[PDB]
């Protein structure tokens, strides 16, 4: 099944933050309505934030997270959780090899913002 | 925080199912747009599916789950989880005592159907 | 990524219930510690329960759900959620066609019972 | 029900990150094994990361998040989710429920 794709409410601000836990440099690309809205990169084996930014979902509200290493498209796992019917978390984990460490790159999308 | 309240897409059919795991008789009420749309009840300490029904979210899309035992409101816990940006689970757990057991009455709402 | 596999706490009773929303009969197998422990078969286009059973996680706690329709395995999506650090849900959705909602066979697992 | 308390595997490193989205200064305290292990304080209405650290869950594995705003304890909402049976997230919201948001993730690199 497709992973890393989320439908957010239209024209809404959301935060995107990426963490790295791999020996390899992680590249996180965020597409909003099929257009690159943010691109983060970094190397860390201690969960360092390699990028954090505030974006807007636009008309379609279609947000897609892609993760790659040296061009190598990483396999993703994802899900959305909503608490008390108002607080949203779109979560993504990625694997750059065969290590079931879908933690090589972790991406957290949250909304609404202040 | 409020628990057991979920906003579903408008005019959408959804399934609602209740489970019981308590010595006491459980009563589950499902409200759509603040009006009782379904009621289930039963007494089982073996996860019996005490009731199930297909409802329509209506114009508001507001669905609320209430659980009571002997007329007393149980302590509810809930969350919504979306898989592959399409499969929705609105989950409710409840405690009717003080044993830290939130499976006394469980309610699962899922959509889309068909 | 691997889907439909969950590690449950050992010596724990858990419920497993399957719902169907497909024109074809759904086959759901639940393997506990590499041995089939429950098998459901049914058809519904109204989210009806096609099977429900309370199982024991045993000594290891490995639980795997397999879904097939007319002999062909269905693609799965899954996740585990824990509420108030006590109530556990293991969720599985399955797709037997080209739709993207994975509701043909839906499985809900809850514990500790 | 109790919220903001999570049982992680013992002696396991995890990340804890806090975001602020409120007019008031958020005070986020992280208790590991019931002892203060980290504290973040900041104001933002633009999801600023007011804190992010890696901590060890210790012998007990108990992690509790506390949020207050100038002496007023915030009501919390929380849940834990596990993806592909290996990637864990512990989530917390607070109301002074996006005033202070905390995300915990494990296991690390």
């Amino acid at each position: 099944a497709t992973q890393g794709v989320f439908t957010l409410p239209a024209n809404t601000r959301f935060g995107v933050t990426a963490f790295a836990n791999s020996s390899g440099t992680q590249t996180v690309n965020v597409l909003v309505n099929n257009e690159t809205a943010a691109t983060f990169s970094g190397q860390s084996t201690n969960n360092a934030v390699i990028g954090t930014q505030v974006l807007n979902s636009g008309s379609s509200g279609k947000v897609q997270v892609q993760v790659s290493v040296n061009g190598r498209p990483s396999d993703l796992v994802s899900a959305q959780v909503i608490l008390t019917n108002e607080l949203n978390f779109a979560l993504v984990g990625s694997e750059d090899g065969t290590d079931n460490d879908y933690n090589d790159a972790v991406v957290v999308i949250n909304w609404p913002l202040g």
